[PDB]
């Protein structure tokens, strides 16, 4: 496999971080023009360059499950496992909505329960419109805060089954979050 997770990488949710994405979707990503041309040899520090070019959020689309750039870059991030501050920088970035959303999804996929609430909840204040490519290929609009709500409460976002997230009440009782 030429697209293995980097050797220094540690497991996430008890597995290879890339495994959070369905195998058949990974295969489609690895054979895509965007992965081959835009993602090759991407390093943690260079992801932001490609993220700033994103134009919508999305997973896969169409009958034969074509991957969106957003999803391709998510998988590349899972493969290279950027340092936490890169992800936080993305989430905090005021310049680029889609960089924020990419960081938010990645944090939801890989962060501790505490970090999910801590870093994603402030984005409920972001009412800005974002474009989304629907599973059927059509473009739709939603708000940033709605995407965050899906990250914190839905089972699947951008065609990725989200890992188990402990309920906020439990963290509060363990002195891990402010109630």
């Amino acid at each position: 496999m030429a697209n293995r997770t980097v050797k220094d990488a540690h497991s996430i949710h008890g597995t290879n971080p890339q495994y959070l994405v369905e195998k058949i979707i990974r295969t489609r990503i690895y054979e895509s023009k965007y992965w081959k041309e835009e993602c090759f040899g991407l390093t943690a520090e260079l992801v932001v360059d490609k993220a700033m070019e994103l134009r919508f959020v999305g997973g896969v689309y169409g009958g034969n499950i074509k991957p969106t750039p957003f999803l391709c870059l998510t998988l590349k991030m899972l493969q290279i496992q950027p340092e936490k501050d890169i992800i936080v920088e993305f989430i905090k970035n005021e310049d680029f909505k889609y960089v924020r959303m990419l960081g938010a999804l990645y944090m939801r996929l890989t962060g501790t329960a505490i970090d999910c609430y801590k870093y994603l909840e402030p984005l409920y204040n972001d009412y800005r419109k974002i474009k989304s490519q629907n599973r059927n290929g059509e473009f739709e609009l939603m708000h940033v805060d709605e995407f965050i709500d899906e990250l914190l409460h839905s089972e699947r976002v951008c065609d990725i089954i989200l890992p188990r997230l402990q309920k906020r009440y439990v963290l509060e009782e363990a002195e891990q979050l402010e109630p």
